[PDB]
Formats: C-alpha cells, structure tokens, sequence
C-alpha cells in the first residue's frame, strides 16, 4: 500500500495531463501517488539547472521522474544507467529511481507510439512510410515506426539538417538504412507514392492551424498517423477519414507513454482502459 | 482534490509515526497525499545540507515539512518567516511552503503539548510543576508548559547548563520568570512539594528502562505527564495511577503535533481521532 512520488522535469508544464493519469491510476491499485509537475519555467523549479532538479528528487524519496524539453538529451549523462533504446536515441523522457537512488532512463515515447501502432493500425501496411517532422517528439516516433516494421522511413523538416541527423541516429540504432532525411519541398510527391505518412509537426494545434502538406496526395489506401493530441480530431486526420483511410491519433502515443512509464516506475501492470479515460477527461 | 506532498527532515526516520498519520488523514479528506521520510541517515538524503534539503522541497512541490532532530534550531535562518512562538523558542519543526516556495516555520511540539495537556488534563492544579528533562523536546514541553496556565516551572537536567538555557530562552519568550532551573541530584523533594511532574527524558522507553526519580516521592495528589510513547504506560505513568493520580501520556503531544501541522500544511481540519486511530495503529 506504499505511496508512490512522481514528477516531470520540463518547461511549460500546466497542460499536461501525465500527472493526472499517474495519480489516478495509482490510487486506483491501491496506492496514494502524488505526481508534481517540476516547471523551470514556474515558481518553485526557474533557474535551477537539470542536475539539481534530479539530484533533489533523488534525495525527497521520489520513485521516478519523466523528462521533457528541453531536458531529454541533457539528462542521459546525470544517470546511472540508460536502457539500449534511449542510449542510442540519445533522448530519455522516464527515470525509475531505485529505492536507495539509482536512476535508470528509459525512452516511453518510443515505446507508446509504437504501442499505439500495434492497438490503432494492426493491419497497416509498413513498407514505405513518411514522416513530416523531425523535432523532439518526431525523433521517438521515427526509431518507433522502423521498430515496429517500417522498412523504408522517409522523414522530411523544413530544417534538413535536423532530418539528416535524425536519420543518422535511427539507423545507428538499428543497424540497417531504416530512415532516409528527404526534402521538405515536393513531400506531396514522396507520400503519395508511400503507404502511410505520420504528422510529427505542430501543425493541426489551435495555434498551428491546417496541414503539414497538402491533402490531396492522399488516397484512400493511405494510413495515416498525427502526433498533435488536441484536438484529436485534427484537419489532417480528418482529410484522410474522409476518404476511408484507416488513421492513428495522437491520444495512443500520449496515453501509453504514461502506461508504460507507470509499469516502469511501480512495477505493476496498469490498466490501459482507465489510463486513457482519465486522459479524456482533461 | 489536489494531492498533498510533505516530509519530514531529520535523522533516523523508519520508526516515525508522523508519515502515517498525515497520508490517512489527507486520503480520508479526498487529498491522495505523499508524506516522505528525508532521513540524512538513510541511502537517499546522507551527506546533503539541511539548506540542501529544504531547497529541494521547494523546487519539488512539496506543500509543507516537518523538521526533528537535528535539525530544529538550524532551520530557522532558512526560513523566509518564523512565528513567534517558534522564533521565542528558537526551534521550529513544521515548515509551510506555499504555493509559490515561501517557507513559513511554526512550532506544533508546543502546540501539542498544550493541547493535550487540555485534553488529557484539563482539572489539573497547574501553580507549582517540576520537569525533568531539558533536552530536544523538553523546550517545547517547557514553553508549553508555563504558556498553558503553568505559574512556576522547575526544569532538572543532569546538565544544569541545558537546564539553565532553557529557562532562560523561556522566560524571554514569556516575558516573565516563568522556569527556574534546579538541581536534578535532590529533585525528588522538590517533586513532593509540586502540584504535576513531566518526564521529558528517555526513561521509560525499552532502551532506557526506569524512571528518572524515584517515585516514592508522588503523591495521590500529583499529577503525572511523561513525553515517552512507546510504552504508552511507562513505569513512571504506572506507578502514578497505582495512587489514583492523573496521567498525562506521550501519545497526546505525539498525536496533536501531527493535528496542527496537518492543520498548518493543508487549511484543512483534521479529524483528531482519525488521526489518534492511525497513531495507535502502528
Ligand atoms: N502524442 C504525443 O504524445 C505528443 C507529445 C508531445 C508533443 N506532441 C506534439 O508533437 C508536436 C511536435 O513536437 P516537437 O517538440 O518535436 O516540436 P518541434 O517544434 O521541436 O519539432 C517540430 C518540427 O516540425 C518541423 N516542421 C514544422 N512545419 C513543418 C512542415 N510544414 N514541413 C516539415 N517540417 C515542419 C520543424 O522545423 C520542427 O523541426 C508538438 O507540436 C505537439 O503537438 C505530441
Ligand atoms: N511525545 C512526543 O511527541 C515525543 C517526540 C519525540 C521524542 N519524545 C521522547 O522524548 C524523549 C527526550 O527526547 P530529547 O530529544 O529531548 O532527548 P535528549 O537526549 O536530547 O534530552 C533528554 C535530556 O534528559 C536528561 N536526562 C536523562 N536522564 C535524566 C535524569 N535522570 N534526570 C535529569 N535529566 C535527565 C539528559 O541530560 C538530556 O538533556 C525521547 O527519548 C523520546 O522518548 C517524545
Ligand atoms: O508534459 C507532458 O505532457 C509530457 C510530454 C512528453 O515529453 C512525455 O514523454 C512526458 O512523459 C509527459
Ligand atoms: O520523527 C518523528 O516522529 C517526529 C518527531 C518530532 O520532532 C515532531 O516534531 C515531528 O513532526 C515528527
């Protein structure tokens, strides 16, 4: 019945919904769980750099943090251990801390996406893919997408560089040229010629209005994948609903990156069903 | 229905009472609330500062702190506020931290004490009591003591400096000469001559078998009050209740430090026998 301690270490952090799942799940197996938002951009956290944030959670009893920007690269020298996939990443977003304080980072962002690829596109074809998007989150998402049988993974920024170099990190990291970096320019032409395209820009959020491309190189044999979870519904996925293309919304990555951190952080088998309820009704 | 994040600062933690009262009394409020030992002893805070510490609390959300040995005049040049009792005293174990990091010391040790002495005494003749036992707690008995209706205290120590430092710190507090240290070789006749005596030594305890005078020197008149709580009828309590006397036990101030820091940390009232019932739970 032992109370669990949690937190995120990241900036801008009054939106996220992983504090909720976390307590809520927790408190439904049972177990009182607090989890704190640890906001350098807030009252209690700005100014401190990363190692003392980490350091103070080592020494308050804290169970396990998650990470977020811009601490996901910064992170992986300050702990004890990382798992294979986040130390080829290069990125970590959880950390269990051991019950005497030994950190261990893990990637879950990996791991959600390609959770939700199994749960929300079990029957997709993955032979040739593009990603539009090569930021923090898209990097996760293009290591999930060539994990999970994506054999040909072409990822296109408006910053090539950032699409090269991601590139370069995903098929060290498998050992094989998984991911190709392609011109942003002319992406239309690459996806319509591909069997899925995932959405991992901002595009589609309120503040980002409409598409990362255009939608009429979409057919109807096309999946395809967004990573912005608000709305779920975003113009994009609703372009390709609308010509019977099977789609996978940004809630899935969301809500199991907190599954998977929760089973990594305590050791017991969440419930996934409850996990995403709480994550609707934020 | 926000969850509550709180610990205690000192050394030598595993046996304390406090986390379990405070978690029970968040839970059956609505408030899944984490109460976390930070023992500078143990695996996960040793080595590290107290101003260390209490900094991490801040960055880390936590609502409030309770500070013992030995830690309990050092906190004070850390805090942002003192009260004035805690400041008089010069000893402070429950720190509010608001919403924003401000740190706000209080001394519920006195305030338990007096409380229970309300409690568990509340007809008891109060113009003459001797205290035996000048130490940690005793300060907080001590000030409790003649701030609750006591006219002359006489503290025995077998380190009359202890003794003489606390009347002193006292009676500034009080702004009157309040506590008189006295001798402890002799103390027993100075016992007989008294209305109540309080033992705020270890005697009592499994470790420290005994009592701290001989207790051929009460009376059925007496009142007798004893800090100890593990036993809760110590062998000083035993033999004052073999004369019909009323006894004050350790369990009172033990409990009603958690009541008012519970009060102090969260606005919320605490439900004492709750909070009684977890205490003796354990
Ligand atoms: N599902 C989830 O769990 C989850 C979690 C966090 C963030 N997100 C979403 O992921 C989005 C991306 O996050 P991020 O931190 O990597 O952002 P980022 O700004 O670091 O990366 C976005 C990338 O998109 C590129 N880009 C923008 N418009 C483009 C276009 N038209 N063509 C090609 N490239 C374009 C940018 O150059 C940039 O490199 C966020 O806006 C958020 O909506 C989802
Ligand atoms: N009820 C409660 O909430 C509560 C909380 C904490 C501790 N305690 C109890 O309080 C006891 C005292 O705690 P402390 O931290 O102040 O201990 P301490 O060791 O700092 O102080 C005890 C004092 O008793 C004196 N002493 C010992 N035997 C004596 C005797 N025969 N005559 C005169 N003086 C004598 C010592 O010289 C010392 O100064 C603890 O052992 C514990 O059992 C009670
Ligand atoms: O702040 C959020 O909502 C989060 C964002 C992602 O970085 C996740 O990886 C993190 O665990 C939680
Ligand atoms: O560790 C304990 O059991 C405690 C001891 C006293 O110092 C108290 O004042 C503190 O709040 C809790």
């Amino acid at each position: 019945n032992d109370s669990i301690l949690l937190g995120l270490i990241g900036q801008g952090l009054d939106l996220s919904r992983t504090p909720a799942m976390h307590e809520a799940e927790g408190l439904a197996q049972g177990r009182a769980t607090v989890y704190r938002r640890i906001d350098t951009l807030g009252s209690r956290a700005s100014g401190q750099d990363l190692k003392t944030l980490l350091d103070a959670a080592l020494y308050l009893g804290f169970n396990g943090l998650n990470i977020t920007h811009p601490y996901k690269q910064a992170v992986l020298p300050l702990l004890d251990e990382v798992s294979e996939q986040a130390t080829q990443l290069g990125a970590v977003n959880t950390v269990v801390i051991d019950a005497t304080g030994h950190t261990t980072g893990h990637n879950t962002d990996v791991s959600g996406f390609g959770r939700g690829m199994e749960e929300g596109l079990p029957n997709a074809k993955l032979d040739s893919v593009v990603q539009v998007g090569a930021g923090g989150v898209g990097n996760a998402v293009a290591y999930a997408l060539v994990t999970h049988g994506v054999q040909k993974l072409q990822v296109a920024d408006l910053d090539t560089s950032r699409a090269q170099a991601l590139a370069d990190v995903i098929n060290n990291a498998v050992g094989r040229e998984a991911v190709v970096g392609v011109d942003a320019r002319g992406i239309e032409d690459v996806i319509a010629a591909a069997d899925g395209v995932v959405n991992a820009t901002p595009m589609g959020m309120p503040a980002h209005p409409g598409t990362a491309f255009d939608v009429s190189c979409l057919t109807k044999d096309h999946w395809v994948g967004d990573v912005v979870y608000m709305p779920i519904e975003t113009e994009l996925l609703k372009a390709a609903r609308a010509l019977g293309c099977e789609t996978l919304d940004g809630t899935r990555m969301a809500i199991h990156q907190a599954v998977d951190a929760f089973r990594l952080f305590t050791g017991l088998e969440p419930d996934v069903s409850r996990m995403r309820e709480t994550f609707l009704s934020l």
